[PDB]
C-alpha cells in the first residue's frame, strides 16, 4: 500500500469498537450464570475480528464441543454484531431506460453478509481455535444483534438470548445425536386433559428475544386441561385478484378482493424449552384454526372508538362500485352490518403464506423452507419435510398426499423488508404498511394505490427498482424514522399441503375443543 | 491557578503512560506545558517536542495545543489573534531553553486549538486520536524539511496495474473533524482505488481503498440572465484515515477531486427536494420570493416534479458554479493553508507563489509552466467574508454555524424584503467597517437560529480562479489518471436548447 511507502510514527484507529465490549458483556454474563448453576460452563464463547479474516460483519459464535460416537463433531451459533460506524460498500446494479442507463445502488442486509464463504471461514477458524481439524462443524441458526441496542444496558434480554443459543446448540447436537422424536401420542394419557385454544387478539406487537417488534393481530394458542404448548402470530391482508376489477369497469350478465393470512411468529411456548421440528409442526397446525367463525376477520370489525387510520375499513369505499370513503364510525357500526360487507366485499376462504425470515430467531428451520420451495435443494428438502411430518405423526402420512405430485409450498418471488418505526411511545413492526393502510393514507387516488401495489409486486421491474420505490414509500407514511433491520421471503403454503395436514392431526389424535 | 492546563497536563501524560505499551507510535516526542502563569502570555498551551539533528544542528518540532478556558478573562479576541507573532516567539524561546538544546529551529506543524467546552474527564478517546494525529504530522512535517521523496502519480500505480474511480456522496449528519466539533458538509467526493482481480477472496469486504475525500456545500449568491449565481465551498479536505501521512501532495489531489462535482450538475443534487422531509430552511422554493411572482413554490407536493426542479435551475440559477473555499488560519491544515493564505495578497505573496508552483509541479513533472503560470494572473482572491466557526445545538446534536447560508436565511424571514438585503449586506459591505457588520451577523445568527450557539474559531473566505482549476484538472488528465464516474442527473422533451445559436440577425439591407 502507501501507508507503508512513507512509514510514519503514528497508528490511528483501531478499525473495531461493538465487538470487544460484546465480549465483555458476554463473559461478564456466562461468568455470573455459571456462578449460580445456571448454564454447564461446558460450552465456550468465542470471538472473530472482521479485520483478521477479510470478513465484511463481525460475528462472534458459540460453541459446544461435545463429541459423539468416537469422532469430533462441533456445534456452533453465531451471532453477527452490525456496526453504524463502518459502513460495507453498497451493491450497484444497472437498469436501461429508453436509450440511456441508470445506476442503482442499494444497501447490503445481514442475509446477503451471511455467505457460505463467511460459513466456511468461522468452521476453519473454529476448527483452529478448539484443536479439532476432523471435527464435524454444524450450525443453529445465525442471528443479528440489532444495532439500535446499547450494550450496557441490556442485561436481560442479553442473558436469555445466551441463554436461548446455548439451548438451540444444544437441541441440534442432539437431534444430530439421534434422541426420541416427541409424537402426539406423547400429549395424550389417562387424564381427558383435552387440549383447547383461546384464539385472542392484540394491537400492541410482540417482542423478540432482544426487542424488535413483529407485527401480529391474531394469535393461535394451544393450552391443556398454568400450561402452554404453542403461540403462533399472524395477520391479515388483503390483495385484489386481476378478473375482480375486470367484472367492474367492463361488467357481465365473488368479490373484489381476497384474504391473505400471512404467519409471521411461529414460536412454541415461552415455558417450553426444547425446539425440535415436531415442535415446529405442532405449532403451525394450529395456524389454519383461525378460520374457525371466520375468526381471522376480528382485526377488520371497527375498534371500540379508536379511529386507526391504518385499519380503516373505509378504504373499501375507495375500491368499490360506490365512492367516497364508508361512514363506519356513525351509529351504523353494528357488528351484523360488518358482518353483510365482509360478506360482500371480501371472498369467505382465506390463502395462507408466511414472510419466512433467513435470518430469524428459528432462521435453521425457515431455511428448509425456502429450500423446500425451489432451488436445486428441492427433492432432499421435501423428502426431509415428509418424513419430519411422518416422525410426528407415526402414520402414513404419504397417503393424504403424495409431495412429488404437488408443491408443498409456492416462493412467489417477493421481498418483505423488517424494520422498525416509532410513534407516540412504543415502537411498532415495519410491517404495518400493509395495503389497506396504504390505501387508506392514499384516501383515493387510484394511481398512487396502485403504483404502491405496483411497486410490491412486479414480475417485470428490477428487485432492486421494487426494494427502492417500498423503501420510498415507506418513507412517505408513518413519518421519516424508518430503521431496517433484515430482509424476508414471502412464501404461500399450497392449500392441499394444509387441508391434509390439519387432516392427519385429526386422524392422528386431535383431542382440541375451541368456543366462539 | 489555571486549572484547565493542568488537567490537560495530567489527562496527556495519563494518554501518555497508556500509550507507551508498544502497542502504538514509539517513545520519541515529549510534552511541554506553556501557561500564562509563567510568562508575558495569554492563553495556556500543552505542546509537543521532537527532535531531530539531520546534518547536526538539531531542530525541534511543536505543534501548540491552544488551551482556550471559560473561567478567565478572554484578552473579543479570538484564538486565531492570541498566536499572532508573540505567542510564537515565547514559545520558541521556551523550546530552546528548557529543552537543553539552545540553537534550535521551528517548523510549527500546524498548531491546533481545542476547544475549550468539552470536558477532558470523558473525552479520552478524541485525546488519544488528537494526540496520535499531533505526533504524526510533526514527523511528517520533518519528513518534509529533511530531502526526501515526494508523493508522485505514479505512487498510485503501487509498482501493479491498479485503477482509480470515484463518487459523490449526498449526506445529511454533518462530518465531525478529529475533536468533536462538526463541519457543515452535504456533498462529499470520495476518490479511492477499484480492484479489478475479478472481486474474489473478499466479499463484500471494505479492506483499504479509499484515497482521499473532500467534504464541500453549496452557497448561493446574488448579482445586481439569471440573477442567483451558485457557488461550491471547499471545507474539509483530510484525507482517508488509511493513509497516516499529511503532504502537499495529498492536499492538491485532494482539490483536483473537488472539481468533479459540475460534472452532472451533481452541486444541484442538496437542492432537490427529498419526499417526506419538510426540515424547511433547506427548500429551493425560497427563491420565488425573489422572482416576478411573490409566492413560494409548492415544492412538497405532487406538482413539483423532476422534470419541474430541472426547469426552476435553468429558469432561475446560472449553471456554472464558482469554486470558494474555507481558509483556516487555526485548522487542521493550518500549516498547509497558511501558503493559499499568504499566496492571496501580501508581503510574501510572490514567495508564495513560487512555492506553491513548485509543489504543484512536483506532483506530476509535466511542466506546470505550460498549462498555467504565475506571473500572469493570481490563483486566488479573498473576497472580504470573515466567516468564522461555530457550534449550534438543536434535536439533541449539534451542527456548524455554516448551516445559515442565503438560502437558510430567505427560508426563515420568508418574502419579507430589507432583512434579507439587510443580512447580505452584514455578511459582506464594503463601506463600511468589518467590526460592525461581524456584530450584525452575530446578532442574525442569534436571531433565526437558536441562541444556544456557541463560538470557536475565525476563518477566511476565499474564490479560486476560474481557470486555474481547469488547468490544475487538464494537468491531472494528461499526466494520466483513469477516473471514471457514474449516476448523475419527467424526461418528457423540453425545447431544443441548441436551436438559439444561430439567430443570423441582420438583414442584407440591400440598395
Amino acid at each position: 500500500g502507501i501507508n507503508s511507502q512513507f512509514t510514519r510514527s503514528g497508528n490511528v484507529q483501531g478499525g473495531d469498537a461493538r465487538a470487544s465490549e460484546a465480549l465483555t458483556v458476554f463473559t461478564r454474563l456466562k461468568e455470573q450464570a455459571v456462578a449460580q448453576q445456571d448454564l454447564a460452563d461446558d460450552f465456550s464463547i468465542l470471538r472473530f475480528d472482521r479485520d483478521q479474516h477479510q470478513v465484511g460483519w463481525s460475528s462472534l459464535v458459540i460453541a459446544k464441543q461435545i463429541s459423539l460416537n468416537g469422532q469430533p463433531v462441533i456445534a456452533v451459533r453465531p451471532l453477527i454484531l452490525p456496526n453504524n460506524s463502518i459502513e460495507l460498500p453498497k451493491r450497484k446494479t444497472n437498469i436501461v431506460n429508453g436509450m440511456q442507463t441508470d445506476v442503482i445502488e442499494s444497501d447490503i442486509d445481514v442475509g446477503t453478509v451471511f455467505s457460505a464463504q463467511y460459513f466456511n471461514r468461522l468452521s476453519t477458524y473454529v476448527q483452529n481455535t478448539l484443536g479439532k481439524p476432523g471435527a464435524k462443524v454444524v450450525l443453529a441458526g445465525p442471528f443479528p444483534i440489532p444495532a439500535d441496542l446499547v450494550l450496557k444496558d441490556s442485561e436481560l434480554q442479553l442473558r436469555n438470548l445466551l441463554i436461548k443459543s446455548v439451548n438451540a446448540c444444544d437441541d441440534i447436537l442432539a437431534l444430530h445425536s439421534g434422541e426420541r422424536p416427541f409424537t402426539i401420542a406423547g400429549l395424550k394419557g389417562q387424564q381427558g386433559e383435552t387440549l383447547a385454544a383461546k384464539v385472542d387478539i392484540r394491537t400492541q406487537p410482540l417482542h423478540d428475544t432482544v426487542g424488535n417488534p413483529i407485527r401480529a393481530d391474531i394469535v393461535v394458542t394451544t393450552q391443556r386441561v398454568d400450561v402452554k404448548l404453542n403461540q403462533v402470530a399472524m395477520f391479515t391482508n388483503l390483495e385484489r385478484t386481476p378478473q375482480a376489477q375486470a367484472q367492474t369497469l367492463f361488467p357481465n350478465q365473488p368479490a373484489p378482493w381476497v384474504a391473505s393470512v400471512v404467519i409471521t411468529d411461529v414460536r412454541n411456548a415461552d415455558g417450553i424449552q426444547a425446539n425440535t421440528p415436531e415442535m415446529y409442526w405442532f405449532a403451525l397446525s394450529n395456524a389454519f384454526r383461525s378460520t374457525h367463525g371466520h375468526a381471522w376477520a376480528r382485526p377488520f370489525l371497527p375498534m371500540t372508538g379508536v379511529a386507526k387510520d391504518m385499519k380503516d375499513i373505509g378504504a373499501l369505499g375507495w375500491m368499490s362500485a360506490l365512492r367516497n370513503r364508508i361512514d363506519t364510525k356513525a351509529a351504523n357500526f353494528d357488528d351484523a352490518q360488518f358482518g353483510q360487507l365482509m360478506l360482500s366485499q371480501v371472498q369467505p376462504n382465506p390463502v395462507f403464506q408466511i414472510d419466512l425470515n433467513r435470518m430469524g430467531e428459528t432462521a435453521q428451520m425457515d431455511s428448509l423452507q425456502l429450500d423446500a420451495a425451489g432451488g436445486p435443494n428441492a427433492q432432499k428438502a421435501a423428502a426431509t419435510i415428509i418424513r419430519q411430518i411422518n416422525n410426528l405423526g407415526g402414520g402414513g402420512f404419504e397417503r393424504f398426499f403424495d409431495h412429488t405430485t404437488q408443491p408443498i409450498l409456492e416462493r412467489t418471488g417477493q421481498v418483505i423488508d423488517l424494520g422498525n418505526w416509532f410513534d407516540g411511545d412504543e415502537k411498532r413492526d415495519r410491517r404495518d404498511l400493509d395495503n389497506l393502510a396504504a390505501l387508506n393514507a392514499a384516501e383515493g387516488n387510484e394511481n398512487e394505490f396502485w403504483g404502491f401495489y405496483g411497486a410490491q409486486l412486479n414480475p417485470n421491474l428490477h428487485p432492486d427498482l421494487r426494494n427502492r420505490q417500498s423503501r420510498n414509500y415507506d418513507r412517505q407514511y408513518l413519518g421519516s424514522t424508518v430503521t431496517y433491520t433484515g430482509k424476508a421471503e414471502r412464501c404461500t403454503y399450497n392449500a392441499k399441503f394444509i387441508e391434509a395436514l390439519d387432516r392427519y392431526l385429526a386422524e392422528a389424535g386431535l383431542q382440541i375443543t375451541m368456543d366462539n
